[PDB]
């Protein structure tokens, strides 16, 4: 019954271990086994919480995290600037070494189709939390089509940018690519 | 050396079997084993060609099929009507019992997250053929960001529609949902 917070505290320690190990030693050098030890937790506890290591990577999950970022604007802010806010943050733009960890997840997205594969299977099976937050601030039907289209389209926008940054870093920053992405999502189709 | 066409002819017979069995007996009643026999082919031939049954479902693959549909417009047709064409076809709108088979794949997309899961993993790992065909007819950079955003956004549009149709068929046809989808993709973000 203080079980909903031994639960999260252990999820978080596994999250922190795996991130910690990836910085030092790269993704594939990171074994679940190595992860338990560092989280000071059994291997079957990791598994039970995170079926694959991709799942640990995608714990700060996108949809719920971009949704909350958007609900909590909460500024009577135009749409364009809420969308700039949430997409920059979701990709790891900003001060914070919390931004720094997010940026690493942005690179994994590009380097690991296993990670990009999973974020992709993740990527249907919901959340509709982001869709529901777009509806609040546009007033649209929360369960309607339009908002699911926009939401898929932002989630797959963030994924295209992160793939594109990894191949074009020498010539474009993450930041200007985000600007390009937002522009295309807001104005692109035309005709 | 008539190996590139025993190859396709066998791919096609497996495709036809599996479609055939699904109509009669539903998806899960369809075993790879049942599939070999009907295709009159070994079980390990199916596997070697299609790792999972989801792969057989997604053989007429979306990206290459929507790309070719778009390249081959080839009508100096406005953008909006090429996009209406290709999305209607991709979902199974049109005369043809070829349309009828496509519609079944549209229903599987909604009913089988295993199928929707796989079309989703499929769904990063490329094709960029659709992206390349959007570039021809907009003149955009074929390897640029903008065209990858638009393409992801149409592919995930078609997937949202097909999910939405399955829950809203009694009140909306596939066809008017496509119209809703195209409208949102063309005009929606606004603000």
């Amino acid at each position: 019954g203080l079980r909903e917070r031994k639960k999260t505290r252990t999820r978080e320690a596994i999250r922190a271990a795996t991130y910690g190990l990836i910085r030092q030693q790269g993704y594939e050098a990171t074994t679940v086994e190595q992860i338990a030890e560092r989280a000071e937790v059994s291997p079957s506890t990791v598994l039970r919480y995170f079926p694959t290591r991709e799942d640990i990577v995608l714990t700060d999950e996108y949809d719920p995290v971009m949704a909350a970022e958007l609900a909590a604007r909460p500024a009577g802010e135009p749409w364009s600037d809420s969308l700039r806010h949430v997409l920059r943050k979701a990709l790891g733009l900003g001060a914070g070494e919390e931004a720094e960890l997010i940026r690493l997840r942005t690179r994994l997205l590009a380097e690991v189709p296993a990670v990009r594969a999973r974020m992709l299977e993740n990527m249907s099976d919901t959340g509709r939390m982001l869709a529901r937050a777009i509806a609040d601030r546009t007033g649209l039907d929360p369960d309607g089509l339009e908002v699911r289209i926009v939401s898929m389209s932002l989630v797959g926008g963030l994924m295209e940018v992160s793939r594109y940054w990894a191949e074009h870093d020498h010539e474009e920053s993450l930041a200007e690519l985000v600007d390009r992405a937002l522009d295309a999502l807001e104005n692109g189709l035309p005709a």
